C-alpha cells in the first residue's frame, strides 16, 4: 500500500487543542501499522524544512487554514509531498496536494486506517527513482520523460530484480527508464539510473537482541523491495551487531557517542516529547550527502532501524 | 435563507467539459430560486473582475484547482466554495468566518449534495443595510470589535443578525443623535433606483409585483424608492403608483453604458438601474426574470 511505501513518514501539524488531541490519535494509529510518523504542534513546525524531510503531511485544521500554509510551499508538481487535511473530529480525510502523484491513495489509506470518510473531487521520474533508491545520471532527459509520464504513456524500467507494483505504462517502449549498466537502445529516450546501496543504522540497548534485529534488518529489506547485496553497511552503537554484518556480509561500523552528540540533520526523527540511534548511525554511516530513506521505525522496545543512502 | 440574500449574485466558474456541464445544471437550480447566478469557463472568466463584483463563487473542479486559484487572489472577499464535477460535495474555501458554511449547507441542500464542513464588518453590515458609512476613521476599531465578537448595538432599524447585533459599548447609528462613551460608526441609509427590462407589450402586472418582490428581498419599504427606470415608457404608469420619478431610459444611453460589473450578454435593467442611479452608482441586485418578458435589477440612488 502507497501509505507503506512513504518511507520518510508523515508529518502531522495541528494548530489548537482539539486538533492536537486528534493528531495524537492519528498518530498512534499509524505507529500500529509501522508508519514512520511525527505530531508537530504547529508552533513548533518549520513547515519550510518538514516540507523536504517527509513523504506526507496531514494538517489538522480548518481546510482553510491547510490551504493558507499549503500555497505559501506548493512550488514543485514532481517533488512535493502529498498533502491532506483532516478535520478535528476525524469526520473526513481530504486529500490537497498531490492528486497527481498518490494523495487521493493516502487519503482513501489512511481513512482505512482512521475509519473515517476520504473526500476525493501518475509519477515522475524523481519519485520513480526515490521509490527504486536510486540516483538519476542523466536528468536532461528527465523533462522528456515526465511528459510522457502525465500521458501515461508506455515507459519501460529495464534492470529491476524485484517484483515491483508500478502502473500499469509502466513495463517491466520509446521510453526506457534503466538500472542496467550493459545495454543499449536504439531509437528510445533514456534515463539511467544508478542504483544506490543502503546504510542502515541499529539502535540498541545493551542486551542486543540479536534475532529481533536480524528480523528487522529482513523486514527492512522487504519493506523497502531490495536484495541483501544492497547493503552497504551496517551501523550502530552496540559493537555485537557487528556479528550481524558479518551474516549479511557487509561492512560494519562502531558509531561512538562524541560522533552522535556531534552530529545534526534537519530532516532527523525529534526526540519524543514524552536517543536518536539508528537515524544518526546510518547517516554517518553512509557518508558524506547521506541522505536518510528510512525514518526510524521500531522493532520494539529495545530496537530501532533507520535506513540511509550508502554513498 | 443566507443564499436569498446574496443579492450580487453568484458566479460559477468551471474548467473542463464536464465541469460546464456541471456549471449549467447548477445554475438552473438557482435560477428556481430567484438567486442572480452567471456561469463563466476558466478561459473567458477575469477573476480579477469576478472577484469583486460578486456576493460569491463556486468553482466546479478538482479541490485542488479552487484553491490554486483561490490562493492567487485570496485578497470584501466573496465567499468561495468548491464543487466536485458530479456535484457530490460542496465545501466552502474562504469566508468560513462572514457565511461560506452557511451558504455550502444551504447550497448542499438545494443541490442534493453533501456539504463539507471542516462574524461580520461594518462594510458588510452598511451593504447589508443599503447605506453608506460617513465616519470610516471609526471602522478599523468597530471591526476589531465585531472580530472580538463584542456585542454591537444597530440604532434606527427587522434584519437576521447574530446574537451579538442588539436593535452596547459599540453602536451603529441610522438616525441626528449623539452616543457618551460609545463608539459609533454613523450610516446614512441610501434610497434605490429599479431598472425594468421588458418586452415592447409591457405586461404591466408582472412588472408591479416584481417592485414588491424586490422590496422585500431587500427588506425596504416604498419609501426607499428614490427612482425607477426603464426603456419603456409605460413603466411610468407604474412609477406613479408609487409617486416616485421615473427615468426613461434611450437606446443611446444604454449603448455608452459600461460598467464592469455588468451581467453579461440587451441587459437593460441592469444598465437602466445604474443610469438612473447616478453618478458612481452600484449595483445591489443582479438582474433577476420575472418571465422571459420582464427582468429587474437595482442599483444604489446616488441622486437629488
Amino acid at each position: 500500500s502507497l501509505i507503506e511505501n512513504l518511507w520518510r513518514g508523515i508529518c502531522i501539524i495541528s494548530a489548537s487543542e482539539d486538533a492536537f488531541s486528534a493528531g495524537e490519535t492519528i498518530k498512534e494509529k499509524l505507529k500500529s501499522f509501522e508508519i514512520p510518523v511525527v505530531h508537530y504542534r504547529y508552533k513548533d513546525a518549520e513547515i519550510e524544512t518538514i516540507w523536504k524531510c517527509y513523504d506526507a503531511i496531514v494538517f489538522v485544521m480548518a481546510l482553510e487554514g491547510a490551504t493558507r500554509i499549503v500555497c505559501k510551499y506548493a512550488k514543485s508538481k514532481t517533488e512535493d509531498p502529498a498533502i491532506v487535511c483532516i478535520d478535528d473530529k476525524i469526520n473526513y480525510v481530504i486529500p490537497l496536494l498531490g492528486g497527481h502523484w498518490g494523495a487521493n491513495d493516502i487519503a482513501r489509506e489512511l481513512s482505512v486506517i482512521l475509519n473515517s470518510t476520504p473526500i476525493i473531487t501518475k509519477l515522475s521520474i524523481e519519485r520513480i527513482a526515490n521509490i527504486l533508491i536510486a540516483k538519476i545520471i542523466n536528468p536532461e532527459n528527465i523533462v522528456k520523460i515526465n511528459a510522457a509520464l502525465l500521458r501515461d504513456e508506455s515507459i519501460c524500467i529495464d534492470g529491476i530484480d524485484v517484483n515491483v507494483n508500478f502502473p500499469e505504462n509502466i513495463k517491466v517502449c520509446s521510453y526506457i527508464i534503466s538500472l542496467r549498466g550493459d545495454k543499449e537502445y536504439k531509437d528510445k529516450i533514456v534515463v539511467w539510473l544508478k542504483p544506490l546501496k543502503i546504510s542502515i543504522g541499529i539502535g540498541s540497548k545493551k542486551d542486543v537482541k540479536m534475532e529481533e534485529i536480524r528480523d528487522g534488518i529482513y523486514k527492512v529489506l522487504e519493506r523497502l523491495n531490495l536484495k541483501r547485496e544492497r547493503i552497504g553497511i551496517i551501523a550502530s552503537i552496540r559493537e555485537e551487531v557487528k556479528k550481524i554484518a558479518d551474516e549479511f556480509n557487509v561492512r560494519f561500523r562502531l558509531v561512538n557517542e562524541e560522533e552522535i552528540n556531534n552530529f545534526m540533520n534537519p530532516c532527523l526523527t525529534p526526540p519524543s516529547k514524552t536517543k536518536g540511534v539508528a537515524e544518526i548511525s546510518a547517516l554517518i554511516a553512509g557518508g558524506r550527502n547521506s541522505k536518510l530513506i528510512l525514518r526510524k521505525i521500531a522493532i520494539s522496545r529495545n530496537s530501532t532501524i533507520a535506513v540511509a543512502t550508502y554513498e
